[PDB]
C-alpha cells in the first residue's frame, strides 16, 4: 500500500522474437497502462487477434486496447519518422485515435536520420574489413545509444523547447558523425525542417515520465504492464557481447527505462520459445544448419517480419535459459511455439556445454568461447500430434506435457503459459 | 528463502559526494560482500576510521574490511593503471592483501588511456566553442560508456583471452577515436604492452560476475552491500542531462551493474547532505554564491579531494530530493553533515520551484528550465550548538531534531542515520 501498485513485466529469455508481443497482448486486455522501457523500432512485436495481424516496433503492443494508455519510457530511443510511419501503417489497418492513448516520456532520446545512416555505414565498414559484422537492423539504435552515453544526443524535451538551441545542438551532433564517416552526407535543413513538424505533432502526447509513472503507481491501484524488447542474450551487458543490442533488455532496464524502483516491480515473466532463434551474427551453440533447422524455420515461419531474412534456428538451449533467469529472476514462464514441434518424432534440447571433454561451470562471458563449445544434448520423445487447438493442460498429450515440465524443471521456474498459435486464443494457461 | 538473500543499497540523492563512502563503511563492518555497480575512478569516496583517512575510486569502500570480499560488477568501467595507482596509494597507508579480497567481474569494460585523453579533448573542444562544457573529471568515463554502447569497447574477459585478437580490437578502437580527434596521438605499442602486464596482474581476481553474485544470493545467507557512485541528479537518464555522468547511478544501475533481479534488492538508503553541492557545470537552483556558500564551502571542506577545486554550494533542496525518491524508492535516509550547520542562526531550505509566479508541478526534464526557476524557501531556526559529539537522538538539540524531521517529513521517508563528522563514530542512528 505504501510501496504502491506493482508492475507486471514481460521479457525475452533468448535472442528476441520469443513472442513477447503475443504475451503482452494477452495480458494487456486487462491493463490500464502498457509501456516500453528500452530499445527502438529495431524491435518487432507481432500481435494476432480476431483475424487481424499487427507488427509494432515503437508502439506498445497494448496500443490496440482503446481502454488503456500506451507509454514510451525515457529508456527508449525514438525515430520520429519511423514512429509515424508505423502509426500510419497501422491506422490503415483499423488503429484509430491512438494519439489520444499514447504518451511519450519527455526524457527519451531521439534517433536522428543520420544515426540510422552511420549505423549502416558502420556495418559495411565492419564487413569490408573483418569480413564480419554485428548484423544490426540498421535503425541507428547503436549510434543513438552511443550518442546518449556521450551526452551528445538529444531528447524529446529538447525538441519541444527552443528550436533555435535545438538546431544548434543538432548541427554539432551531425558534424560529429561526419567526422567519423567523412563520406556520410547530411541534409541538415531538410531533416531539421521535418523535425519541427514532428515536434508540433508529438507535442501533445509528451509528458514527464517520472511523474506520470509515479502518480500511477502510488495513486489509486492500477494494472501496469511493461513490454520488454529484444531479449536477455542481446542485453548490452549480459548478452553475447558485442553481438548484442545497445540497451539493457534485462529486468534492470525496466527501472532504468521507466524510472521506477525495484519494489514497484512484481511478476517478471520470461517468454521462452520451445526452440531457439537468433537473427543477427554471433555464437549459437544449438544452431541446426540442416533439415531440422529448415523444419523449424518453415513451421515457425522464422523470417524477417519486414526484410524477409530467415532467422537462424536451433534446438532448445537450457544454458542460455538458466543464465537468463540468474539475471532476470522470472516469477513464471511463457513457453511459446510448442505447436511447431508437433511433427518431430523426438526432440533434442541442450542441457550443458563442454569445451574439451570438460563441462563448463557457467555461461561464458567471452562469446568467442561459446562458439567453440560442444553442447550435451538430451533427447526427448515427441508427442507427434496437433496441439494448435489445445486450450487446457489436459488437452495437451503426454510427451507434450513432459516437455513443459522438462523446461519448468531444469529452469526451476514454473511455466504459466503455453503457446500453440500466433493468435491471442492460441494459448493455454497452466494456473 | 526461494528468492534468496537480499542486497542492501547505498545511493546518492543529490549531485554526488553526499557521504556514500562514509555510510558504506559503517555498514561494511558487518558485510560479507561490498560491491560497486556503476561508474569508474571518477568517483571519490572518503572513509575515516580510527585516525586514518582513505579516498577510494574503484576500490569498494569495504576493501578496508579484511573479513569481507570486495566486488566490482560488470556495470563499472575500469582504468587498470588508475586501479593499481589507487591500490598502491592505499597500500602505502596500511592496506594489505587487498588482492586476496578483491574480485573483478569479467564483463566490466576497460577505460583505455586514450579514452581519458579524448575526454579532455572533448571538454576543451566544448569550451573553445560554446564557452561552456560539462566539467567532467577527464577520466574517460564518458568515452568509455559511449564505446560500450557502440559495442566497440573492450572487456576484462577480452583482455585475458587471446591478446592477439585483443590487440587488433584495441588497434581499431584507437584509430576510431583519432578519427574524431585527428589531433589525438596514441602510442599503441606502449599502452598495449603495459596492458599485457595489467592483464596477468588482474587475472587472478577476475571471475564470472553473474555466477559469483548468483551463488552468493541463493546459497547460505549472506550480507551483501552495494556501494553506489555519483548520485541521482547525475544519472545519465534522470539527472540534469547533459550535465550528468554517463552511467545510471540510480537504483536500476544496481540490477544493470551486478546482474541481480529486483526481488534480490532490499533496503535502499538515500544518502542526503544537510545542504547541497555540485562539482561540475549545470543548473543549481539553491546555489549560494556569497558568504553563506563560503561558510558551507569552508565548514564543509567541500573541495576537490584531488584537484583542490572548490565545489559549488547551496541550501538544502527538497525538489531534487523528492524527485530522487520517486526514482530510487529509498527505504530510509542517511542525513550527512548536520554539524556543518551548527553555526547558522537560521537555515533556509528550498521546498518548491516557480517559473513565472507559477509553481511548477514537478522536476524539469529540461535542465535549461531548471536554470530559470525561482525557488520558494522555508526558513528554519538554527540550533546554534556543537553536535560533533552527539551519538544518540537525545544528544541532538531541539532545532536540530526538528531539522531532521523536516527532511524526514517533506520526503515521506524516515531518516535512519544522522552524520555529525567524517569518522565512522561521528554518526547517530535513529533506529
Ligand atoms: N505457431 C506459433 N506462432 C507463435 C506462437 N507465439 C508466437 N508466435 C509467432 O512467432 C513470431 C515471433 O516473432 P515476434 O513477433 O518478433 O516476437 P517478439 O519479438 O518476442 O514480440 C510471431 O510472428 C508470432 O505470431 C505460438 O505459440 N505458435
Ligand atoms: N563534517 C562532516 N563531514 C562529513 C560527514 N559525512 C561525510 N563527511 C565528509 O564529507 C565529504 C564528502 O565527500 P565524498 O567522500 O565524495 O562523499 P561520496 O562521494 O558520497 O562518497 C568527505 O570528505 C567526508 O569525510 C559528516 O556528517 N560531517
Ligand atoms: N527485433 C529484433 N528481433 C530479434 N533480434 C533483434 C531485433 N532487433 C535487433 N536484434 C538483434 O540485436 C543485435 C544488434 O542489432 P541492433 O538492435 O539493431 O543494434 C543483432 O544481433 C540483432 O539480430
Ligand atoms: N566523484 C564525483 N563527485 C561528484 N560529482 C562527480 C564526480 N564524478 C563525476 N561527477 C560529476 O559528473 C558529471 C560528469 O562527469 P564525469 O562523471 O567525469 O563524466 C560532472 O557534472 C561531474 O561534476
Ligand atoms: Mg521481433
Ligand atoms: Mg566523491
Amino acid at each position: 500500500a505504501a510501496t504502491g501498485s506493482r508492475v507486471t513485466v514481460v521479457l525475452g529469455a533468448q535472442w528476441g522474437d520469443e513472442g513477447k508481443g503475443k504475451v503482452v497482448d494477452l495480458l494487456a486486455t486487462d491493463a490500464d497502462i502498457v509501456s516500453r522501457c528500452q530499445g527502438g523500432n529495431n524491435a518487432g512485436h507481432t500481435v494476432v487477434v480476431d483475424g487481424k495481424e499487427y507488427d509494432f516496433h515503437l508502439l506498445p503492443s497494448g496500443i490496440i486496447n482503446t481502454k488503456a494508455v500506451s507509454f514510451i519510457g525515457n529508456g527508449v530511443v525514438i525515430h520520429l519518422p519511423g514512429l509515424f510511419e508505423e502509426a500510419e501503417k497501422n491506422e490503415k489497418k483499423g488503429l484509430k485515435d491512438w494519439e489520444k492513448r499514447l504518451i511519450i516520456s519527455d526524457r527519451a532520446h531521439l534517433v536522428f536520420d543520420f544515426h540510422q545512416a552511420v549505423d549502416g555505414l558502420q556495418e559495411v565498414q565492419r564487413q569490408a574489413q573483418e569480413g564480419k559484422n554485428i548484423g544490426t537492423t540498421k535503425k541507428g539504435i547503436g549510434p543513438t545509444y552511443s550518442s546518449k552515453a556521450a551526452r551528445t544526443g538529444l531528447r524529446i524535451c529538447d525538441l519541444l523547447s527552443d528550436f533555435d538551441e535545438f538546431s544548434a545542438r543538432f548541427k554539432n551532433l551531425a558534424h560529429q558523425h561526419q567526422s567519423m564517416f567523412p563520406t556520410l552526407e547530411i541534409d541538415v535543413e531538410g531533416q531539421l525542417k521535418r523535425l519541427k513538424g514532428f515536434a508540433e505533432r508529438i507535442r501533445p502526447m509528451v509528458r514527464d515520465g517520472v511523474y506520470f509513472m509515479y502518480e500511477a503507481l502510488h495513486g489509486p491501484p492500477k494494472k501496469v504492464l511493461v513490454e520488454g524488447a529484444n531479449a536477455a542474450l542481446l542485453d548490452i551487458d549480459f548478452g553475447t557481447y558485442p553481438f548484442v543490442t545497445s540497451s539493457n533488455c534485462t529486468v534492470g532496464g525496466v527501472c532504468t527505462g521507466l524510472g521506477i524502483p525495484p519494489q514497484n516491480i512484481g511478476d517478471v515473466y520470461g517468454v521462452v520459445k520451445a526452440y531457439t532463434t537468433r537473427v543477427g551474427i554471433g555464437a549459437f551453440p544449438t544452431e541446426q544448419i540442416n533439415e531440422i533447422g529448415d523444419l523449424l524455420q518453415n513451421r515457425g515461419h522464422e523470417w524477417g517480419v519486414t526484410t524477409g531474412r530467415k532467422r537462424r534456428c536451433g534446438w532448445l538451449d537450457l544454458m542460455i535459459l538458466r543464465y537468463a533467469h540468474m539475471v532476470n529472476g522470472f516469477t513464471a514462464l511463457a513457453l511459446t511455439k510448442l505447436d511447431i514441434l508437433d511433427v518431430l518424432s523426438e526432440i533434442k534440447v541442450g542441457i550443458s556445454y563442454k569445451l574439451n571433454g570438460k563441462r563448463i561451470p557457467y555461461f561464458p562471458a567471452n562469446q568467442e568461447i561459446l562458439q567453440k563449445v560442444e553442447v550435451e544434448y538430451e533427447t526427448l520423445p515427441g508427442w507427434k500430434a496437433d496441439t494448435t487447438g489445445a486450450r487446457k493442460w489436459e488437452d495437451l498429450p503426454p510427451q507434450a506435457q513432459s516437455y513443459v515440465r522438462f523446461v519448468e524443471n531444469h529452469m526451476g521456474v514454473a511455466v504459466k503459459w503455453v503457446g500453440v498459435g500466433k493468435s491471442r486464443e492460441s494459448m493455454i494457461q497452466l494456473f
